[PDB]
C-alpha cells in the first residue's frame, strides 16, 4: 500500500531493471531514469568498475537517483540462491564453509564457473543473507530487495542432487528466508521477486503473498513462454495478482533477447529498428491486462546498453485510467482506456493500439 512506488495511468507505467557495470549513471542517464519512472531495480555489478562492490555502487546510485526524484523506489538485487562474486558479501560467505551446500556425495553444489548455490535450510546462512539485504535497505538508501532465482530453487531436478529430505528442507528454507527478510527489513520496504513463469512443463503464479509485494514476469513472450497458451497464462496472472493488490512487473523483450546471438550481433541502429517494430505486440499484451501497480519494462537485456534507455513515443502519449475491464474472446483480448483502445490477438501475434 503506502510503501508502493507512486503509480499513475497518465502514460504507460514504466519500470527499469538493469545494471551499468562500468560506473554510475552519467548525469544524463540518471536524469533520464529518475524523470521517467518511480521504480528501478539495479543489477549485480552496478558501478563495480569504479566502486568495487555492487553494494557500494548501488548505494551511490540510489543516492544520486533519489536526489533527482525523491519518490523513486530503488531496489537492491540480491540473489536468493547464487553466490555471485561481485559483492562484498561474496568474500564473507567464503568464510563460512559450515553453511555450504553439498550434493549427496559431499561435492560442493556449484554452477559452472564455481558459482556456489545456497543451502536455504541453514538458519545461520539465512540470518547472514537477510542481514546483507537489511544493510542495503535499512542502513542504506535502497527501498527494497529483488529476490531472484525462485524457479531454480524449486526445480525438481535438484532432488537428484540433494535427495528428497534436503530438497524439502530447502523449499521450507525459501519460505523461511522470505519471512525473515520481511521481519528484518520492515513493513515499509519492498520485496520484489522473480517470479511469475509460464512454460509448457512448469508454471508458477504469484506466491508468498503475505510477505512479497511484487513479482516479475521475466520471460513474457520469449524463451519457453512464447506460446499463446503461456502468454495468456502470464497476462491472466498479472490481472489476477494486481487485482488482489500486488505489484506486477512485465518484462517485455524487443523482438529478441540477450542470448539470441545473431540478433545481438546486429548494429545498434538495426537493433533499434527491430525494437521499434517489435514494441506494439508486448505493449498491447501488457495494456490488455494491466491494472493498478503494473509496470512495463521493454528492452533486449539487463546491461544498460541492451536497449534499456531507449524511448518510444508510445510511452509519451496520453493513456489515462482504464474505463472497462479486459475482454477476452478466445485468444483475442481488448481493453478500453480513457485515451486509448487496445486490441491483441495472441494466436496471430497481431495488435492494434488506437490512441486518442
Amino acid at each position: 500500500e503506502s510503501h508502493y512506488p507512486e503509480f499513475s495511468w497518465d502514460t504507460v507505467p514504466i519500470a527499469f531493471h538493469f545494471g551499468k557495470s562500468q560506473g554510475l549513471l552519467t548525469k544524463e542517464e540518471a536524469e533520464f531514469v529518475a524523470t521517467r519512472s518511480n521504480f528501478i531495480c539495479l543489477e549485480k555489478g552496478h558501478a563495480t568498475r569504479t566502486h568495487g562492490t555492487t553494494e557500494a555502487g548501488i548505494e551511490a546510485e540510489a543516492r544520486q537517483l533519489k536526489n533527482l526524484n525523491p519518490k523513486m523506489k530503488v531496489i537492491f538485487y540480491w540473489n536468493t540462491f547464487l553466490d555471485y562474486s561481485m559483492f562484498a558479501a561474496h568474500k564473507e560467505y567464503a568464510k563460512h564453509p559450515q553453511w555450504w551446500l553439498r550434493t549427496t556425495t559431499g561435492e560442493l553444489d556449484r554452477k559452472k564457473g564455481q558459482l556456489m548455490r545456497y543451502d536455504l535450510s541453514n538458519a545461520e546462512f539465512r540470518n547472514w543473507w537477510t542481514n546483507v539485504a537489511a544493510k542495503a535497505v535499512v542502513d542504506g538508501t535502497c527501498d527494497g530487495v529483488f529476490m531472484d532465482a525462485f524457479p531454480q530453487i524449486a526445480s525438481q531436478a535438484n532432488r537428484k542432487l540433494w535427495g528428497d529430505e534436503k530438497f524439502e528442507a530447502i523449499q521450507q528454507g525459501l519460505q523461511d528466508i522470505i519471512q525473515e527478510t520481511r521481519q528484518k527489513i520492515g513493513d515499509d520496504k519492498l520485496i520484489v521477486y522473480n517470479g511469475i513463469r509460464s512454460t509448457p512443463d512448469w508454471s508458477a503464479g504469484f506466491d508468498f503473498a503475505e510477505y512479497t509485494d511484487a513479482a516479475m514476469i521475466e520471460h513474457f513472450g520469449h524463451f519457453q513462454s512464447a506460446s499463446k497458451e503461456t502468454m495468456l497464462r502470464d497476462i491472466l496472472e498479472m490481472q489476477r495478482a494486481a487485482k488482489a493488490g500486488k505489484i506486477v512487473v512485465l518484462k517485455g523483450w524487443a523482438g529478441f533477447t540477450f542470448i539470441d546471438d545473431q540478433a545481438m550481433r546486429k548494429p545498434l541502429t538495426q537493433k533499434r529498428r527491430v525494437a521499434k517494430d517489435s514494441l506494439k505486440f508486448p505493449l498491447a499484451c501488457f495494456l490488455a491486462g494491466a491494472q493498478e501497480n503494473c509496470y512495463f519494462i521493454y528492452n533486449w537485456g539487463y546491461r544498460m546498453e541492451n536497449g534499456c534507455l531507449e524511448w518510444y513515443p508510445e510511452f509519451d502519449k496520453p493513456l489515462g485510467k482504464p474505463v472497462g475491464e479486459m475482454v477476452r474472446d478466445g485468444w483475442k483480448l481488448s481493453r478500453e482506456y480513457k485515451h486509448a483502445s487496445v486490441r491483441v490477438d495472441l494466436e496471430s501475434k497481431e495488435a492494434e493500439i488506437r490512441w486518442r
